[PDB]
This record gives C-alpha cells, structure tokens and sequence, in this order.
C-alpha cells in the first residue's frame, strides 16, 4: 500500500460504560486505531475523510484491501480512519484481562466519536466531508454515531447492518439467544489451536472466512495469529458476547434512526438471510433519504468476500455525493468586524423567527 | 464559603456543533466552570463521594448556585456519605465562557449542544479512579434541567439521581414543520428584561434591581448577581443581550429529540416547580409525568418560575431531602482497588461469562 502513510495510534476508551463492561469498576479500557494520512491539494479543494467500522468478529485489517482502491483524486482523500472495538483485534489485547461481559453497541459507537471527533477536529481538516462505513456490528455504529452526534458525518454507507433482530421461539429487555444459534456461533468463532498448521487449517476450512477473498483472508490469518499452541486476538467468549446482547441497546437506536437526515447508503447482499426481513424494510420506511444496493450472489459477509463489487458501490455514491454537495468556503476577522456581522446574522435570523 | 477548595478551570468546547453555533466555521469555542473540591477526604475507606453538578437556565450564571454551598446536605454520622465536588459550568454563551468566547458566538445555541458541553467536563472531572465509589447528582433549572435529562440520554452511566427545577422541555405554540419561531409579544418583552448596557454604575444597579428578572430575588443572590455581571464611566453586561433573546429562538430545532427520548431516561427524576408558575404549560409538566418511570413531584407554595433564587432556601430543604432518601436506598459500594494478576482475571472472567450465558440461554 504505498498511498498513504500508516500511523497506528492508541487512546483511553469513552467513560463511563454499560455495567460490567469491564470486570472490574475501577478498571479502565483503551482503542487502538490506524490512521492514513493523504500524502496538489489547491485551496479550495474538499478534503474526504473515511471511518469504517468493522463487523463482529472481525477487526480493523478486513479493510486494508479497501485502501488502494478507493475513489480516486478527481476532491481527494485526506485521512482514512480504521478502528478496532475495545474487545476486537490490537483493542483486545491492550484490554486482556480487563473486559466484561456486557458489551454494549451505543459504547462503542461513543469510542467511534472520541476518536473521529478528535481525529478530524483540526482546523487543518476544513473543508471536510466525512465519511463512515460500517458492517454488520459496524452499520448499527454508524447509525448510534449520527443520533449522538449529528453533525459529524455527512453521508452513511451501511453494509449489511444488522438492526432488527429474529425473536427466539421461547424483564422484556433482558439479554437473550437461542441456544441452537449459540452452539453454532460456537463452533465456528474457535480461538486456540496445538500449532501453527492446526490453526490455519481451521482459518481456512472451519471459520467464517473460508470464502473470504484470498488476499482478505491472508490478512486475517496473519493479522490473529499470536504466540507451540497459537491463539487468536478475537477472544471467542467476546465474539460471542457480541450476539447475547442486543435487546439491552437495540431499542434506543430502532426509536431514533427517524432522526438520521443524512444521506443513507444501504448495501446488502441478494443471498443474504442473516437479518429477518423488518430489518430492512424498517430501514427503508424510518430514513428520509434512503438507497438500497443489491450485490447479486453476495452473502451477509459480502463485505469480505465479493470486497471489488463493494468497492465499486462506495466509489460511486462518494462521487455522487460529492457533486451535489454544497460549496466549501476554504478568515483573519477582528473583534469589530466579528461584531458587525453578528448584529447583521442576528437580525437576519429574528425576521425569520419572528412571528406577528 | 468556607467548606470547599474553589478552583476556576477553563477548556475547549465539545465539537462538532450545530451549524451556525459560531460566527465562522474554523472557530472553536471555550466553556469556563469552577470546580468546589471537599476539603477533608474523616473520609473512610467505605464512604460513598457525592459529586453535584449544576445547570443554570435561560439568561443566568454560575452565579446563581453560589448561596447553595453552605447549605447543601450535611456529611452524615449514619448513613455515611459526604459531598466530595461541585461543579458549577457556564454555558458557551453565558457567564465568563461568554467572555472568553466574545467575538466566536453564532446565532444557532442548540440547548443539546450545551448538553455535550457539560458531559465533556463532567465526564473529565469525575472520571478519576479516585473518585470511587460516587453517586452523582445532576441538578438543572429551566433550560439547565433540558439539559440534565439530555445528558442522560446521550451517557445513561453517569448521573444517578436527576433534579429539574422548572424544566423547560414542552412550550406553547403561537398563534419547515421545525423552524425556529417566536411570537413577537414574547420577543419584544423579553427585550425590555434583557438589557446589557447602560450609561453608568447608578443606571446599571438601578435596572438589575428594578427592572430586570432578577427584582424578586433573595437579595444575597441578587448581589451575587449583580457583582458577577458587571464589566468596564458605562457598564456592560457579561450577559449578552442578543445571546440571552437567542436562548428562547430556537426550541422547535432540537426540542422533538430530547421529547422523544424521555422515555428512555431510567433514573429517578426530581421535578421540583413553583405553585404560581404559569411559564411552561400544563402539558410540560403533563409529558415528564406520564414519560418518566420514576417520578417525584414536589411543589414550593408560592413559588414562581425562578423558584431557585427567589425561594433558595425552601428549594435546599427539598434538595437535600431527596439525595439524603436517595444516599439510603443506593446499593453498596465496594470501595477498594483490587490488586488482581491476569490469572486471577482470567478465572474471574469464565466463571463471570458461565453466569451469563446460563441467564442469556434461550433452550
């Protein structure tokens, strides 16, 4: 990747939490995160930044392969953001020993804007558009982001997010699973292994990446692999930890995205049967400005395993976007003439409030 | 005062904001807030901290909560508690953040914003490790109280018992579905209330006590005012005229979120509200009622919508009242750092996952 230069960076996590986020009260969590910087530019040129938000399971490198092929300079990409959740990737195991029980979406969502709004907050960034793409886990993220902080991100690309879920057959927002998809999740979120080729057998033939491009998947494999027994950064109580939850946060967000105004890009996969049907069509009625994407053949995973079809998707509603976007002012004021334009934004403002 | 350690801090205001929050967009805006810090941490090693933070409303201080610090709830024999910090914030646009802000302020003061703002501080301040174990107690009035529910619903972790003291959520309509308005009966007498310069020190004491909001107040507090507002022949406000008409412009832009959200604010909520009150409608104080699970009216007899500082004393009472009942109830309370090796965790851990897998199980 010789696009942008790579910086990996590393911050205490949002406080306060869920209860037993973490094992103990006094304990205090930390997100790791890779920055890539734009390395032209003229004055008036709007800069893009990307933030995408990984799927359960999964971390940060699922979208390394994303980085050479993203839309090119025409506006230019300035910085991409790719985060790890606190109990995902290089966060897990800063966290080791540390994490509890109750991970909650919403708070990683507030980890999501620490980082984003630190990160893009420079007066150096102006002007911006930003960015998020999330999948699975990541697509609810990018929705939470929004209604927490709605002036932040000016366009969402949602890859099979996962909002609406199926009701098991049998208080009303207590954590629950049915136990047929726990021992299924079970038995292929699998997390150490006697050695080396036990452990890349099981990545390729047992895991959830066996049809993953074979470039994404080396990156997986490569990116897990930690030291004889070899044992994955995903922690496999994590992983399922992150499927036991969702009545306990999912409702705040199903009653809020009414309040998303932004443009919302929503790809999934034709083959897809990982969410019920409401979910999307929830999706569809409650966005004001909403696109569906359909990528024939792809599956839930299809972020991963068709990443070129994709990529074209992204490409094409970033250019879109960028053209009917507003301009872009890109201003040494004294305190006189700040006091000057007040009075006149004022009065602008109470003949439009105002009424006789 | 002499019961606390009064230190004045000052940092960078949350961002983003809403559009037009400032006069130009590379601005950055600054809030300002004193931090009262107990002197005597007699603490035990069991002993919860209280940590109160406190909203002013429309058009006031900092100031305001002064008169509050000697009189809050007393350390208690049994029961076994004490008032660890006080937060008292300005606003971007009031007090001395609206000094250090002059020249940065927009027309758009988006009330949730200002929500941000005291999280940002209020999360920086009590985060410490050595702040545990805290109970911590929001107290807001008019648009302070707008705020203390908003704080809960964007981080439901930190406050655990809410105190709104004449909540300005619901407001009447006059006679785009969410533009900002208001009735010019409204706009041109809240202009005569609002004055921020005047030809010298008579005229400017003159207008505070006869002839702004505050005529009624306990006259400690109305000092205190007067005192903390005065800049420099004429005298001008730090209290801006056009920022105060500003903060009863633009409810219909963020009020509907926070309406909608009400329902998802678990804590115990504190509605205290002045018996002769008629600045909200019923339906204000109606909503909060029928939304809020867990709910406590209380009304001060002769009270107006500035019940907080014409009537400081019988609000107090009611104040202490309720984070005294509260203190009692509240769960324990583990109270020491727990020396513990990763193996130790790791035991911790599988034993705690077991537990939770058996509650989440659906067979």
């Amino acid at each position: 990747q010789n696009r942008f230069k790579k910086e990996t960076k590393t911050c205490s996590a949002s406080w306060p939490r869920a209860p037993q986020s973490t094992l103990c009260a006094t304990d205090r969590l930390e997100l790791t995160y890779d920055v890539y910087t734009s390395a032209r530019r003229s004055r008036t040129a709007t800069r893009l930044n990307l933030v995408f938000l990984h799927g359960s399971g999964m971390s940060k490198v699922v979208w390394e392969y994303y980085l050479p092929r993203l839309v090119a300079a025409d506006y230019a990409i300035d910085k991409v953001l790719l985060i790890d959740q606190v109990n995902h990737g290089d966060s897990a195991v800063r966290n080791r020993g540390r994490l509890g029980t109750n991970f909650n979406w919403i708070d990683g969502a507030r980890d999501v804007l620490k980082i984003a709004t630190c990160e893009l907050g420079s007066i150096d960034s102006h002007p911006a558009l930003n960015v998020v793409i999330g999948h699975s886990m990541g697509g609810f993220q990018a929705l939470a982001c929004d209604v927490l902080q709605p002036n932040l991100f000016h366009l969402l690309i949602l890859i099979e997010p996962v909002v609406i879920t199926r009701k098991a057959i049998g208080p009303p927002d207590s954590p629950q699973i049915p136990e047929n998809l726990y021992n299924s999740l079970r038995l292929k979120t699998c997390d150490h292994f006697a050695n080396e080729s036990e452990y890349v057998k099981y990545m390729r033939n047992g895991s959830f990446f066996t049809n993953a491009h074979s470039q994404i998947l080396q990156n997986i494999i490569d990116f897990e692999r930690t030291k004889g027994p070899v044992r994955t950064k995903m922690e496999q109580a994590q992983n399922l930890l992150c499927y036991m939850n969702m009545q306990t946060f999912a409702p705040f967000l199903i009653s809020n995205v009414k309040f998303v105004r932004k443009r919302t890009i929503h790809i999934v996969g034709a083959r897809s049967n990982w969410c019920p049907p409401q979910n999307q069509l929830f999706l569809q009625k409650t966005l004001q400005n909403y696109h569906l994407d359909v990528i024939p053949g792809g599956s839930h995973l299809v972020n991963v395993e068709a990443p070129d079809l994709v990529i074209e998707r992204i490409n094409h509603h970033i250019h879109e976007f960028v053209l009917t976007s507003p301009l872009q002012s890109s201003p040494q004021l004294t305190l006189e003439e700040r006091a000057v334009m007040f009075d006149r934004a004022f009065d602008s403002f109470k003949n439009e409030a105002l009424v006789k």
